């Protein structure tokens, strides 16, 4: 009772991007005025939380091309 599993993918894709002139670009936030209180948090396995934050974020890649690619073989006898 023999396998054979033979896993042989091929990728040959390409992710690209041309642009000219970037910019002229203005991000003015209005300022902020902040109360948190925070009593009894609790937080366990693999939490992502946000609590009364302010993030301004100018983000201006030239690219920001994103390949992502996930191969998984598993296996049980």
């Amino acid at each position: 009772g023999s396998v054979q599993i033979v896993y042989k993918p091929v990728d040959l894709s390409k992710v690209t991007s041309k642009c000219g002139s970037l910019g002229n670009i203005h991000h003015k936030p209005g300022g902020g005025q902040m109360e948190v209180k925070s009593e009894k948090l609790d937080f366990k396995d693999r939490v992502q939380s946000k609590i009364g934050s302010l993030d301004n974020i100018t983000h201006v890649p030239g690219g920001g091309n994103k390949k992502i690619e996930t191969h998984k073989l598993t296996f049980r006898e």
